[PDB]
């Protein structure tokens, strides 16, 4: 199967399953320290109930067989005839689902019930990231028109993205969001979750290829050189309108992350650079947009991965690169490319934000999603977990 | 050598290295501020003690020449004649040596003398833990009537777990143990730990196949399975005696990933969901049971690892499908691989327990292994380490 | 290209990332809460400076076309011309470059302007760092005379210990330096950085053959070694002083690291345990003298990677086994070897800290290093990045 590709491949799916926990650990220190432990839960969760539903019946409607190019069947459930390097294939693809839904968590941050942040992710990895996964990588019908999407900029970030705005809209805004600001208990808690993000995303762009080859080399060499331009890019934001603060910083290179992920085996480095350039200024201007809105998608899950997503998908049609790797963008002759982009981004991003919404107002009616304004005031960790974060 | 065998097990072997402090943050956010240091100490001093005793001597016996089926001779020692992937695999099982010695810290939480550790850890690694890797996977006894333990289920989790029974009873609860609860200091510090343990035991079970093959795929798969399916297991019990918090859940998924460990490359999927899924209520079960008792075994390492890793020994037994790795269990129709088991399970866990108290009492005697009442008082920090955590 | 090779190297690589913050927060846990996040974000933007500025002409100048042996030409600005394997490397020494200015952040802890030390790392990494990556491993004049370094004893260690201590001298003490000592706010934080970076060494050290090989096995075991025996040391002297504290434990296991990386690939065990032995020694001796001089190099980057990777860059010479890797030392019969070491420690030493001295006098003069007295006083983290660390 050659040693090589399957020991890349199986670091790489190391490195994507530490980015669940890594991504609690984010956001847990923008939360107050009594909803720390809620926070990082979260993430955990994510990864338990996604490991059960992939392997049940999740990895199947994802990758099984095609129906009407929409989903896939259950002829993998509870990993039904999966061998071989199929079984390293569904293990990894099984972190990208986890990843995803944690990324989500942004939108309930400080304010759901855990029992129904589990209705709510079993249905939407059901009804949104299969399909999704399918339609993309799964031969699924946007393949078959030509989309393309390397690592995930929108099987993982557009979803993640606008369901996290989707569900912030159905939640409501946290008990004194309009008022005044919410402080970060633990900065640095949040900056070991986004060293623990960049150095797990080596795995997740860099596994993409599935092999140890020139094209992960060239994914790993884009996705750095996207993340550090963003980074700068949030950086100059920050010392234009006053000091650079660091969670700017990290939350410009997530954005230019997220950006890279779609194309990061297709674009070069100069094709990166542009690619990082933009997504650090838009991520920013839709961070700043959804504010002026008083949206409460508290964590930016939308402005940074939503947005990041969207613009990197897109950006795949235009700077595609056939000496990288044979698809070329417009830029490089083909107009095909760029509509099929468009054509993608437009189906993900309208079924992501809308299908989020009929779920999140079906388990709002169903059981509600939202906590007590008493269990919301003595915060998360005491009346969700019965647990003190600090002491 | 197989470039891509040698690369994944250089990878695993730097990931079970990061499980060593993994340990260390995992415990040392389950005690208080005044011991959290030292915690964290004692799972560096584990890694250092080991790297240099295994060097001098620990590697040669347990993988050097056989005598009586026991122990190996002093053949390597200074790693003398040690050389090519025969030197990988001595750093590789050096680290398995490291991470065992710091579960065993569990026993010794907030009141043991550092020396008396270092002096305790240096004999068990001599007296047990050698012999048993010698025995299982030396060529030893064990390994000649047929018993198997695909990653330490055995050598790991059962020596730790009892070898932890054993010291806790011989240094003594902790003052205040019976009357008031220790609480945690900091959760968020325990579920870092919790999350680069969940990494690195990808290289863990998933490097013990010792190449890039379908049995470290296998590994890695079952691994995820048993771990979410324990975890899930532990956050039903929280919810069923109140709710569930996140140290539970983690403390599942541990239990998981300890039961799967010695079966990790010979069971299928529903094998281990199996596997997690008894795992989860025995632990829990063994968690309650030594609470009754008043026994403190203070982070749990003997209910956790000790009882995961005799369950999934025994269930390799009951479980293993030949069509996964040639082996084969009670139900695909051979008695006696449940036989072998039982035996090395009851021998393993027998002598773990009872020379763990002969060395832990000599030390005590020796030496003593408790620190005075004060030092216990102010905190190990201060009258070991002469540090403060946190200012 | 070796499947196993090119995936060893993508691990390798993304273990050196991990390193970066891992500095940061090693550094971060050493200061005082006010200046927790500053000391992160420092990290953070070394990788991000970094990266750019090697993409755009670091990398060439490095490595592409040789000059007077002294600097490589432009060619290969932009990666114009890195293709296949070549973009792996680039890669790969990118991220060492990025770990040796977060280490340099070791002098200006508590009281730098950051747009000053922006100016300054693209500067050192302009004139310093690249001249010496030339020298040794771009073909240039010290390579050519037979200077040898594995892993960066001389190009990453003497080279951010020295500039390290020319910095320190010229942005002066902190405010009370000599008054009273300054506490590290959290221990826990630093032992994260420390756990992050002897994992990450794995890569560093291990990732430096190149290839998944004998020579990286070999790396890999006596790295592991030195450290552990330098650690070792520190905790002796640590009990020969008083009490054995943590910090001193880590900060001996890290001066082993840097001791051993300029000779990873070219001794055996008992080397590396010759080479960590001296190492603990030497390197407390140099901390316990430059406290004596009243130095405030903060963070003893000087003491530790300086002194640390100076003796470890002479070892090779005395040390080399031929046959570990063909090259043999002193003691093996050859003494050029050792006059080669000389030579090349003699050289990068001076230049490291004398032009250092004048580019940090320069920037100084040009725009000032240091932060008011105030900023000082309130902290960095809220004068220079509008941010609290806890709340």
């Amino acid at each position: 199967m050659s040693d090589g590709n399957v020991a890349w491949i199986l670091a790489s799916t190391a490195l994507v399953m530490l980015m669940v926990p890594g991504v609690g650990f984010f956001y847990a220190g923008m939360v107050r320290r009594k909803n720390a432990v809620n926070m990082i839960a979260l993430s955990f969760i994510s990864l338990i109930i996604t490991v059960l539903l992939w392997i049940f019946y999740g990895y199947s409607v994802s990758f099984g067989n095609d129906i009407s190019g929409i989903i896939g069947g259950l002829n993998y459930a509870l990993l039904s005839g999966v061998k071989g390097e199929d079984l390293l294939f569904m293990m990894y693809q099984m972190m990208f689902a986890a990843v995803t839904i944690a990324i989500l968590t942004s939108a309930i941050a400080e304010r759901a019930k855990v029992s129904s942040f589990i209705l709510l992710s079993a249905l939407w990895l059901t009804f949104v990231y299969a399909p999704f996964a399918h339609w993309l990588w799964g031969g699924g019908w946007l393949a078959k028109l030509g989309a393309l999407d390397f690592a995930g900029g929108m099987v993982v970030h557009i979803s993640s993205g606008f369901a996290a705005l989707a569900v912030a809209m159905t939640i409501g805004k946290r008990a004194g969001f309009e008022e005044y600001s919410i402080e970060p208990h633990s900065i640095p808690l949040t900056l070991i979750g986004a060293a623990l993000l960049w150095f797990g995303w080596f795995g997740f762009n860099g596994g993409s290829a599935l092999a140890a080859n020139d094209v992960a080399i060239n994914a790993v060499v884009v996705t750095n050189t996207s993340a550090a331009v963003a980074g700068f890019v949030w950086m100059v934001i920050g010392w234009i309108k006053g000091k650079p603060g660091s969670l700017g910083i990290v939350s410009g290179a997530i954005a230019g992350l997220a950006a890279i992920t779609p194309a990061a085996g297709f674009v070069d480095v100069k094709g990166a650079i542009v690619i990082g350039l933009v997504a650090g200024i838009v991520c920013y201007l839709a961070m700043d947009f959804r504010i002026k809105k008083k949206i409460d998608e508290s964590l930016d899950a939308w402005a940074i991965h939503g947005i990041g997503g969207l613009w990197g998908s897109v950006a795949v049609g235009i700077l595609a690169n056939p000496e990288v790797n044979g698809y070329a963008g417009l830029l490089f002759g083909n107009p095909q490319l760029l509509v099929s982009q468009l054509i993608a981004v437009a189906s993900t991003t309208a079924y992501a934000f809308l299908v989020t919404l009929i779920l999140a107002k079906a388990v709002d009616a169903a059981v509600g999603l939202r906590v007590s304004s008493q269990e919301e005031y003595v915060g998360l960790d005491l009346s969700q977990h019965e647990e003190v974060a600090y002491t």
